[PDB]
């Protein structure tokens, strides 16, 4: 962390903004995930994953950002860019 | 795959519903995720891994099937369980 991938054209991966709903209830958390990752491709390359959640581009946090302006921040980005991800999974203690 | 679960009264583990959106549409589809697994539980002994999805519940598909609905095919299960489950795979066939 982060993951550097360096692109000669494109990254090759793609985006999708997600919902995960606690429970039974109508209440959930907003995020952007890796979909795929092309095989070959520099994100491939770079050990970028599909089901790896985004929380940063660049180093600014992808939080409270809609779809397309994350894929803004990827277009803008050129040729190197930084992605910070984190585990789509639970990640705390209980006690 | 698939994965045997031998319990007692509880399997040991946890499951959240997510959304997955198209682009920046309002479309979607549904995953049931496999969001913790107990150390030390019959889950966790059978290799279930937090991450992945549950695609089948003792040989039936959970398509279109909501929370609630994933939850009732495991109380009505029986001692043991047969889980499948499948990784964040989306790779496409390109040429």
């Amino acid at each position: 962390q982060p993951i550097v991938i360096h692109s000669s054209k494109n990254y090759g991966f793609t985006i999708r903004a997600i919902r995960v709903y606690v429970g039974d209830s109508d209440i959930y958390t907003v995020h952007h995930i890796v979909w795929n990752v092309e095989e070959g491709s520099p994100a491939c390359q770079a050990g970028l994953k599909a089901g790896d959640l985004i929380t940063h581009i660049n180093g600014e946090p992808v939080h409270g950002l809609v779809h397309t302006e994350v894929i803004e921040l990827l277009l803008k980005s050129g040729n190197k860019v930084s992605i910070t991800t984190t585990p789509f999974e639970n990640t705390e203690t209980s006690v």
